């Protein structure tokens, strides 16, 4: 599998985070 933009922001959003991304095959979250 790869790394899914939808799937870890949604995670990050609701992991009491602002949002997430995924650069360099790497998800980085933002909290508020």
């Amino acid at each position: 599998a790869v790394c899914v933009y939808r799937t870890c922001d949604k995670d990050c959003k609701r992991r009491g985070y602002r949002s997430g991304k995924c650069i360099n095959n790497a998800c980085k979250c933002y909290p508020y």
